[PDB]
């Protein structure tokens, strides 16, 4: 991805964040320049758990089709130590038709939100012995309604629900097509996008950057030079 | 407490939350009819957990001037079993110069977050061995920003703003008096307000009035349901 592309994304993710009367903190908005002057004793847990800014295209070449965009607004240690938090909140822009590929996670369990927009369409698989998918009923609880339901079924989240997927049930989801974006919350037990999210696909979670003109923003997993 | 008050409370904060384009899911419209005709069986989460609307006057006379309306939208049990989920969320509505009255948990672990509105007026203190408030200096993150400030300190949360506090800090808060009514959310380990809530004044309860038919069901009131 091209640095170019990531600030045009963000500006536009801020744009429809502020549409949805969303509003982040204060370092949501820093410049790198404004990250340079911070006193780096005080905002070590911003760096240390990486709140934040995130873009990926997963490994891939086409973000419209396959992409993220998120805000990491808090979060505790993936041990436990030094910070001892044991839930994490993201904010997040499903562009129309856009997907995040199928995944789970060894350790989070996280409820994913629709907050507002188009319609998110999330397809759900056991994963078996083989980390393949597999042909099992899953049980799921959308807002504290238990169900049941075949392997691979694709589950409609219209604004105000959500979803609770426990760790090892493989997810993708995407924003209906022609429904519009989805605003995407997350409320989960600790995040850690390092080590815990295991892809069906082999893909890589973050993306390296053609720093092609001057970064608006800073990333989340790119604040080790300013701490 | 009129449940005519209770519906009309309930009426404007739906309203407050749709004019910030707040979503809330199915159950949060259900009329006590709807309740009536739920498979028990498969919605026990709700109901084990207390999730959905809270209006509370703190067991006092004057809403307007102490109170709170809360949506408890997600949980998990008090002692990890049976519900495993680690974590609980609430969207709240703080009217103008509403107070929530001075407080610790024991156990709950909360980020408060100004999602939108005024502004968020945050009062700490640590608790004393002997549950009273402390004069030591408060240490507190606000989103990220680790800061030091002095025993009984009034911090102001702006609309995306949010701090974190640990178990045992004591806290009250409201809206900016003038600045206008404030959505709150709280994102925080298990929700137990049967059993985790320290008032610094203990809390001394309201029955209700049904002088009117209830247009919803509270979180307290699941028993008939169930
Ligand atoms: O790529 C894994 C990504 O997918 C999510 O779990 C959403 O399901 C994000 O929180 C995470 O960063
Ligand atoms: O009743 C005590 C209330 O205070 C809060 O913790 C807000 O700080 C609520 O979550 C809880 O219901
Ligand atoms: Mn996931
Ligand atoms: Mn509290």
């Amino acid at each position: 991805m091209k640095r170019s592309a990531i600030n045009d994304i963000l500006g536009h993710t801020r744009q429809f964040f502020s549409q949805h009367d969303v509003h982040l903190p204060p370092f949501a908005s820093f410049s790198p320049a404004q990250w340079q002057q911070l006193d780096t004793a005080a905002w070590e847990e911003v760096f240390d758990l990486k709140l934040g800014w995130d873009v990926t295209a997963f490994g891939r070449n086409n973000f419209a089709a396959h992409g993220l965009t998120l805000f990491t607004l808090r979060n505790g240690s993936a041990k436990g130590m030094p910070y001892v938090k044991c839930y994490a909140e993201k904010i997040m822009h499903v562009r129309d038709a856009q997907v995040t590929p199928m995944h789970f996670h060894w350790r989070k369990r996280e409820d994913i939100i629709n907050r507002g927009g188009g319609n998110l369409i999330v397809e759900l698989w056991n994963a078996d012995s083989n980390e393949q998918t597999a042909d099992s009923d899953i049980t799921v609880v959308i807002d504290g309604c238990r169900q049941k339901h075949t392997a691979g079924s694709q589950l409609r989240l219209s604004p105000g629900e959500s979803i609770c997927l426990p760790p090892g049930l493989y997810h993708s989801f995407w924003a209906e097509a022609g429904f519009g974006d989805v605003l995407v919350g997350e409320v989960s037990s600790v995040n850690d996008d390092d080590h815990d999210n295991h892809f069906l696909q082999p893909l890589d979670r973050y993306n390296l950057i053609d720093e092609d003109e001057p970064a608006q923003l800073v990333l989340c997993n790119e604040y080790r030079q300013f701490r």
